């Protein structure tokens, strides 16, 4: 398995919880282009939650991630979000390459707040 298609990357971690929802600290913590949303979500966390298991880190499911990509503004992210439709080829987990986002783009959680997405609307 030769993958190196991926690109090493520098996340800004930060949160939208309220006191210091984009203000709070910003730590620069490295992830994958080929990452997804629950790896990305462990390795921005590790940093902060350095001695966390696993089965006690937050799936971005659960909690929701702003993602703060600047070039196309905000948007929210989860492991399976636009991915969370299974129907068929639909369900998969979600990179920051889908997103498309720039090295020093910046994260933000909030502990299940805002999965605002895609509405029913015509």
């Amino acid at each position: 398995k030769k993958d190196v298609e991926y690109r090493p990357l520098t996340l800004n971690a930060l949160l939208a919880v309220g006191p210091g929802a984009g203000e709070a600290q910003g730590v620069p913590v490295k992830v994958l282009d080929c990452d997804t949303i629950s790896q990305a979500k462990e390795k921005m966390l590790d940093q902060l939650y350095k001695g966390v298991p696993l089965t006690q880190r937050p799936d971005p499911r659960t909690l929701d991630v702003e993602w703060r990509s600047g070039v196309a503004g905000h948007l929210i992210l989860s492991d399976e979000d636009v991915t969370s439709e299974v129907q068929g080829l639909f369900r998969r987990l979600n990179t920051l390459q889908h997103y498309k986002v720039p090295d020093g783009a910046t994260v933000a959680l909030v502990p299940c707040l805002t999965k605002h997405v895609l509405r029913e609307n015509q």
